[PDB]
């Protein structure tokens, strides 16, 4: 099965409202600069973004030129004459509008309310992606809390009945109508609604890891914003998911989740996998075409795991635009984000940078010894391990933000696609390096064992294994005189 | 409120059938051991053990003379003429009969799993209590788990309506009928039920805390079995509790259930007061009234925490029977075991025992030097401590396994009467020692905090504390933007006044 490329296409109002295709001063990256090539290379693109309003409906930014919209969105599905498979998604939400203390928060929390809120706010996604010729809906709400997950569930649920009935109405078997969510891709965030990640999932065709962010001017320490696995040398955090609203034994949470732990992708990965119900073809990895820059780093490790002095509010609450090079950082006020273009750029201006290299994240990192600066970034290069990962996990593809952040070839999206695709490029013999990897054991990821059958009326010492039910178990004490799943003094370990 | 003293009057189906009060031999504890003045000191006797048969009624052993059982009941209920407060309990259980692996175990738990089945059960219950003449109903199910809790607390509840119904039908409201079970005294058992105790404890008078057996053969290292207090010295153990199906988070789990801990008597008290809805003055502290003995054990602590090499299969799977001195050990055909009695005549037979004690746990053990032997058991001294413990912690009383193990001036039962009733007995100086207390705190047990009132829209760094619908919260990480509750990053750490 084709792995799925899919590449978000983000446009402020005030782009679309002044939109053109010849002059970058307005709109730096418009649909015409995603060629032929580009578009065979994604399987989608998720325009973003869209909100959800105080009418509690999906709809366009109450500032959108709406005529300037469709003529933008009609530009994305005429790419759809290059690749018949290519779909184009649109996303609801995006931390701006939907984090806690995003401007339009309480409209998300509203709107899957209840059964006659989640009905309406179904009906208006498919709406809305009816009439804008759209080919999916994606909803990137950052990010539901516990008591609204339920609701949120039951949204997605409705949103995929009435997305499956389009499919057939629209005779579109050959590519049916798709719903996504960009899913939190660190345990802090993720344990709002881990618990009930396989009935999140159930509904939706990918779950799009935002396995990137995972270090930022936020975190006291420098560190890389999406290593694939972990450098113990690095920081460590807290596994919040051993908090989260499972309801498992202490043996179970701790065996699940080591804490402290490395926050890379593989966590995250794995973290999905423990659930059971959750599909590996499902799980698709984010990656950034951006990277993180921080100012005031020491030396010792090139700017890695240093103490830094990067303002973390935001809007950037500075004019001291200090990244060196980065031009692109002047025109968007803000020197801690730089696309991977600017920062291909930077390294081939002299500028002072070292581009550095972690084999244990297996990531690149720059570091300008002058200033005192470090980058945590991804490339071709980090791309071949996680397209390796996406491969051996199973994966059902990569997503990225965004692209008008890769270079002017598409040099990142065409690597991505090479390492999936191309008959000539073997990862075979690809050393995926001995950095840490998540070694948590959950329901969903319990290695394959054989043990001697339960035999009621036995007595079993501590640490003795049998099987039943189709689970292999062992005891955490001994004295054992009762069942698996009848007396708690049995662990489920393995199964077959 | 006087302090309940409860002790066990066992006595097997073959001394029932056989019964003298002229024949040690054959029944080595008759009724008349019982004085008025021991009467007196006793507030519950609960004779031992009734069972549930396969019609799932409450019964006796098949195989005892019914004209015998009555007679020996009625010796027990005569003792009330001596001490109007005193009631003869009678018990439905007991390991032998209970126990997973018990000759009866099914029938106790087909017998409370209906409305039907409990209401037979429990109006069996009564019937045999008035019957026989007895004053209330105490069960010892060792020990009702998973799918049968329920069950087993809805049954408690129906025999709780019936002996009410009969109080009132008898006239009995200055001694109402009672209803009481024997609880497991260690984390292992107790995780069984442990997250329903409140509802179990419920329609009970007492709890009767099983805080012996800590200790025995079945164990790899030798320990005190009944330790008030912890040894850090001693042997630790996985604490079981931190499996029970409670839906606590691992940071709730961890605070309420320290691990590994020492396996003690406050251990097991304090994790029945970390569940809401226990009071203090329901539970009752048990203790024995015999010791467990060890043999190959090595010198240096006196035998204490050591590895020995005694059989732990029973019955006693072999012939030797190494206690020195024990001739009951002989007769009963067990070195591992002995009575009070039997061990107090050990110490005046010079036989090589030193008596030493344990100012931790604030217990004696002997320790036979020239024969590797340790004996942990409970005397006079060790009741001092844990008698004060009930007074202190507010604990409805003391029980006892069991009357015929106390020597034969009932020392033992005299010392828990002084120790909670004698005018002239004063423990306001008795030091309770440094000893390892049990700390854990479960959310239903906070302490009071005071902390500044959640504001919406705020965003929280680690460790603040803010209070918010009753509790006070703490986060365990920061950025926090969500409010307390079920919410991941919040944690329960107090009440709000
Ligand atoms: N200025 C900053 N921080 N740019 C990085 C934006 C990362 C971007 N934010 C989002 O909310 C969407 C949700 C879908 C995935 N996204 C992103 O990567
Ligand atoms: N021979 C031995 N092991 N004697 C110790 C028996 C301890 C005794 N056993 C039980 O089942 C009753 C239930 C009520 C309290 N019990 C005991 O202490």
């Amino acid at each position: 099965t084709r792995k799925a490329v899919i590449g978000y296409y983000f446009i402020p109002t005030n782009q679309i409202n002044n939109y053109t295709e010849t002059d970058t001063s307005v709109v730096p990256f418009p649909v015409s600069n995603i060629t032929p090539a580009k578009a065979k290379q994604l399987t989608h693109i998720n325009f973003s973004f869209l909100d959800i309003n105080s009418n509690l409906e999906c709809a366009w930014d109450p500032a959108t030129n709406d005529a300037k919209a469709r003529d933008v969105v009609n530009r994305l599905t005429a790419l759809k004459a290059h690749n018949p498979s290519l779909r184009i998604m649109f996303s609801i939400g995006g931390w701006y509008y939907s984090n806690d203390l995003g401007v339009s928060h309480a409209n998300y929390v509203n709107a899957v309310k209840t059964p006659a809120s989640r009905a309406k706010f179904a009906q208006s996604c498919v709406r809305i992606m009816k009439d804008y010729g759209f080919d999916g809906v994606d909803i990137d709400w950052e990010y539901p809390q516990a008591a609204e997950v339920d609701g949120f569930i039951a949204a997605l649920q409705e949103i995929r009945t009435l997305l499956n009935q389009q499919t057939i109405t629209d005779g579109r078997q050959a590519l049916p109508y798709q719903l996504t969510i960009a899913g939190a891709g660190g345990a802090f965030f993720l344990s709002r609604y881990y618990s009930k990640l396989a009935q999140i999932v159930a509904p939706l065709d990918y779950i799009n890891l935002m396995t990137y962010d995972l270090a930022g001017p936020w975190e006291k320490v420098t560190n890389h914003q999406a290593a694939l696995f972990g450098d113990a040398a690095g920081p460590t955090f807290y596994n919040a998911l051993r908090e989260a609203n499972l309801g498992w034994s202490w043996e179970e949470l701790t065996r699940a989740f080591p804490s402290p732990f490395s926050l890379t992708v593989d966590a995250a990965v794995q973290q999905h996998l423990m659930m059971e119900g959750v599909p590996s073809a499902k799980i698709v990895m984010g990656v950034p075409f951006y990277g993180r820059a921080f100012k005031g780093v020491s030396g010792g490790n090139g700017g890695q795991y240093s103490s830094h002095s990067t303002p973390g509010e935001d809007p950037y609450p500075s004019t001291d635009y200090w990244l060196v090079g980065c031009e692109e950082c002047v025109r968007d006020k803000d020197p801690r984000i730089a696309s991977y273009r600017q920062l291909e750029q930077m390294l081939q201006g002299n500028y002072g940078y070292q581009r550095l290299w972690n084999d244990k994240t297996k990531t690149p990192y720059l570091y300008h010894a002058q200033n005192g600066l470090f980058v945590t970034y991804d490339d071709a290069e980090s791309f071949k391990y996680k397209a390796k990962y996406i491969k051996q996990q199973q994966l059902g593809g990569v997503m990225f933000w965004h692209l008008g952040q890769d270079n002017r070839n598409g040099d990142l999206l065409a690597a991505l696609d090479r390492y999936f695709n191309a008959a000539d490029y073997d990862d075979s013999q690809l050393d995926m390096g001995t950095g840490l990897r998540y070694t948590g054991v959950g329901p969903g990821n319990l290695p394959i064992m054989t043990a001697p059958a339960y035999v009621p009326g036995t007595t079993y010492a501590q640490g003795a294994l049998v099987s039943y039910q189709g689970y292999v178990w062992q005891t955490k004490w001994g004295y054992i005189t009762s069942a698996p799943g009848s007396d708690s003094a049995w662990l489920k370990v393995g199964r077959v």
